[PDB]
C-alpha cells in the first residue's frame, strides 16, 4: 500500500481501444 502518485491515470486511464487500436493492428498482424 504505497505509491500515492497516480495522476497520470487520468489521462492514460482515458485511452480507448479507439486509440489502442491504432497500435494493437500493428501487433496481432505481426503475431
Amino acid at each position: 500500500k504505497k505509491k500515492d502518485n497516480l495522476l497520470f491515470g487520468s489521462i492514460i486511464s482515458a485511452v480507448d481501444p479507439v486509440a489502442v487500436l491504432a497500435v494493437f493492428e500493428e501487433i496481432h498482424k505481426k503475431k
